[PDB]
């Protein structure tokens, strides 16, 4: 019932810090964004940047989705982000993640009027 857009939010953005405090930041963050309430979910990338940032990356460089599709655009520069990856011990509910703080290119793909990220397909 919510809007991909604002699914794609939720998930992804994190505005409220320059990076990764310390190595339990994943197994923080996962659980306050709801995201490992029915299962554990594995893989989940946050952007540490404005808003205003994420959402131009829609008019930078275009390129293909790892499903074949054109609607993908790659950030100009590198911006600071969190690699989230579940471990291989972590049985849920007892879900546990290791975190990677990182400065890379974002890949998003985009849709809608106005045209706005709905899904997060990799960084580089
Ligand atoms: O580098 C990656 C790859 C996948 N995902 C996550 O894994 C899902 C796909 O298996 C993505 O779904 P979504 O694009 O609809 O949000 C995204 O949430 C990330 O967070 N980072």
């Amino acid at each position: 019932k919510e809007t991909a857009a604002a699914a794609f939010e939720a998930q992804h953005m994190d505005s409220s810090t320059s990076a990764a405090s310390s190595s339990n930041y994943c197994n923080q963050m996962m659980k306050s964004r709801n995201l490992t309430k029915d299962r554990c979910k594995p893989v989940n990338t946050f952007v540490h940047e404005s808003l205003a940032d994420v959402q131009a990356v829609c008019s930078q460089k275009n390129v293909a989705c790892a499903n074949g599709q054109t609607n993908c655009y790659q950030s100009y520069s590198t911006m600071s982000i969190t690699d989230c990856r579940e471990t291989g011990s972590s049985k849920y509910p007892n879900c546990a993640y290791k975190t990677t703080q990182a400065n890379k290119h974002i890949i998003v793909a985009c849709e809608g009027n106005p045209y706005v990220p709905v899904h997060f397909d990799a960084s580089v």
